[PDB]
C-alpha cells in the first residue's frame, strides 16, 4: 500500500561523537518535514539505522 | 586516525521524491556543521545514494 526511505548512519565503534544522538535526531527533523512520513522506525545495529514510510 | 563517518539514504528507484537533492544537501549541510569536516564523499550506487565523511 506504500513505497518507503531508510537513512542509515554508519561508523566505526571507535569514535565518541558527543553530539552523536542529536545529529541522530536534528536529522530525522530534516526528513519528516520533507517526506511527510508519519511512521518511523530507529534501532542499532555501530549503525544506526532509521526506517521511513511514507503518506 | 583516518575517522570515517557514513551516511547512507535508501529509496526505491520507482519512488520519484523529485529532491533526492535538497534532502541531501540539507542532511549534509547539517552533517557539515556538527562533524565540521570539509572531507566529503558521495557516490550514488533500489537506488542508494551513499556518503563518507572523515571528521577532523
Amino acid at each position: 500500500a506504500t513505497d518507503r526511505l531508510k537513512l542509515i548512519l554508519a561508523k566505526e565503534r571507535t569514535l565518541n561523537l558527543p553530539y552523536m544522538e542529536e545529529m541522530r535526531k536534528e536529522i530525522i527533523a530534516v526528513i519528516q518535514k520533507y517526506t511527510k512520513s508519519s511512521d518511523i522506525h530507529f534501532k542499532t545495529l555501530e549503525t544506526i539505522e532509521v526506517e521511513i514510510i511514507l503518506p
